[PDB]
């Protein structure tokens, strides 16, 4: 009776009194036992999705999801079916696979999910204060258009030449190749994208000006910023280490770059229509009157800079990748460039790019096996019942969807893991609307977010950079083509993917061997 509480405060006291050897393994044993009582028990909630078993309370299935993801949801779709929980460091993720997850996730109301509360840890730091994923999502939807503005047809018209410039430099400049003075050599193709991706993005977005920076010791900053952009933040954003404080200022010394430039051309009234800096002088005035700040302008162009960065890169470097095995496509590429180029007679113009069918197929076939994020996340804020299901996603959750994976499923693309850019045969669109349309604020999109094909995601938070990716990746490619031939070592393949970086490149060093299609032909224009 009470002598049954007595004990209660008794044993109370013998606990408190082990020694501390016995004490520190029951500190472990006792949240490692609740944590499997608490599953099993959670297993008999029938309005909840099944949850993966894990041993490690907190860490949950973060190794494995980690290091291999598709890996890990093919298991968990055989399981469980297409709608599966895990826990991820804290944080409890909900996968819905399959189109119908795309439809549940990137259609959700606005009220029922959020973008920003799940990467604002991540992209702030890096980018700044004020836009993107530290507003509210109206103020990004803005921010979208604002930059879609620059994203024109007649601005890519301009891109080309200017991007073609570039490649060519950097053929003619870059130790990587030197031309004029190697007939053939030996690159590593993570060392020469993401070198060719920022000159050309910045020449052509940011303009003459911070490209011509980029030849300076300036370049480091770039590379300073870019370490800040890890999975890594998702769980430690700021930690009192070096890292984390030559990324911040990396981000004041490059946003100050951009604000002085900014301010320079509106003291001298020299703002045209040359880049995506004098577009955001003209056009980064919200709806409700509030103009975008200097600041806010510069650390906008650093995430979309930034972010176009990644995504292109490791798109381009897959591209070579899978072409280096493959001299009948690069053949055929080779071909369509003769014909449409009339033997090279033309320069590459903008609407030449869109007569270049296989080449276009090529890139969406590349992104297709290669999405460059593996998973994309919201963060539940209400409780969301799933259609056709019992089950509720209470709020506090994430969801998790993740096309790259469908785009690797037989029963959507027949023998998936084969690269085949003639699967796109009449269909080398990089996306489009099957159907209705919606706009969020930054324009028309499809409605329906269904396609098994989805690299660019759908509804309001859909990529806006795809156009500027086709146009950048195509003048590229086409110039790659033109001027080399490349092949793998002996032994080389393909390479896996680096699924637990930001974005998923290739696994490095990810050599390709090139020589020119011309050994004779020379680059012209000057150097040192
Ligand atoms: C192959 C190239 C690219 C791919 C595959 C890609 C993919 C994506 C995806 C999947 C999203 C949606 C993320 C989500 O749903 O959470 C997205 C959003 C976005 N991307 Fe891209 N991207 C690419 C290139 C670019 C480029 C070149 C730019 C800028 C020039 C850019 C700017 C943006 C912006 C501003 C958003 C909006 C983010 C939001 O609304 O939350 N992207 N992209
Ligand atoms: O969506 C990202 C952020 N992200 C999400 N998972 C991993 N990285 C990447 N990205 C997508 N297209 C281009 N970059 C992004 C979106 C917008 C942006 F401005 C920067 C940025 F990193």
């Amino acid at each position: 009776v009470g002598e049954a509480l007595e004990y209660v405060n008794i044993g109370l006291s013998h606990f408190l009194a082990l020694p501390l050897a016995q004490r520190i393994s029951l500190i472990i044993i006792i949240p490692f036992i609740y944590n499997i009582v608490w599953q099993l028990l959670y297993s008999l909630r029938k309005d909840r999705p099944p949850l993966v078993f894990y041993w490690i309370p907190w860490v949950g299935s973060a190794v494995v999801y980690g290091m291999k993801p598709y890996e890990f949801f093919e298991e968990c779709q055989k399981k469980y079916g297409d709608i599966f929980s895990f826990v991820l460091l804290g944080r409890v993720m909900t996968v819905y696979l399959g189109p119908k997850g795309h439809e549940f996730v990137f259609n959700a109301k606005l009220a029922d999910v959020s973008a920003e509360a799940a990467y604002a840890h991540l992209t702030t730091p890096v980018f700044g204060k004020g836009v993107i994923y530290d507003c509210p999502n109206s103020r990004l939807m803005e921010q979208k258009k604002f930059v879609k503005g620059a994203l024109t047809k007649e601005a890519f018209k301009s891109y080309v030449p200017l991007i073609a410039e570039e490649v060519y430099k950097y053929f003619r400049d870059s130790k990587n190749f030197r031309l004029n003075e190697r007939t053939t050599g030996t690159i590593d193709v993570m060392v020469t994208q993401p070198e060719m991706t920022i000159f050309t993005a910045s020449r052509s977005l940011l303009g003459k000006e911070m490209r011509a920076k980029l030849d300076t010791d300036f370049a480091y900053l770039y590379s300073d910023l870019d370490k800040g952009f890890t999975p890594i933040n998702f769980v430690f954003p700021n930690l009192p280490l070096e890292h984390y404080r030559k990324r911040d200022h990396a981000q004041k010394a490059i946003s100050g770059t951009y604000m002085s430039l900014i301010k320079e051309r509106r003291k001298n009234n020299d703002i045209q229509d040359r880049d995506l800096i004098d577009s955001l002088m003209k056009n980064s005035t919200y709806k409700d009157g509030v103009k975008m700040t200097d600041q806010e302008i510069a650390n906008l162009l650093i995430g979309v800079l930034m972010g176009g960065q990644h995504t292109s890169a490791a798109t381009s470097a897959w591209i070579l990748l899978h072409l280096a095995e493959r001299p009948d496509v690069q053949q055929e590429l080779y071909e369509e460039q003769m014909r449409v180029l009339d033997g090279g007679k033309k320069e590459l113009t903008y609407d030449l790019l869109q007569e270049m069918p296989l080449l276009n197929q090529t890139i969406k076939e590349t992104l297709r096996m290669h999405h460059p994020l593996h998973s994309l996340f919201r963060k539940v804020m209400k409780d969301m019942h799933v259609p056709n299901t019992s089950y509720v996603i209470p709020a506090g959750y994430h969801v998790l969807v993740s096309p790259g994976y469908t785009h690797l499923r037989d029963e959507y693309f027949p023998n998936a893991h084969q690269f085949n850019i003639h699967r796109w045969n009449n269909d080398s669109a990089s996306s489009y609307s099957v159907g209705e349309e919606v706009d969020y604020g930054f324009g028309a999109i499809s409605k329906g977010v269904s396609s098994p094909y989805l690299p660019f995601s759908g509804g309001r938070h859909r990529c806006i950079g795809e156009h500027f990716a086709y146009c950048q990746l195509g003048v590229l490619m086409s110039i790659f083509i033109r001027t080399l031939k490349w092949h793998y070592p002996e032994g080389k393949t393909v390479p896996p993917p680096d699924f637990t970086s930001m974005v998923t490149l290739p696994t490095g060093p990810a050599k390709i061997i090139w020589e020119k299609r011309n050994p004779e032909q020379k680059i012209g224009g000057r150097h040192h």
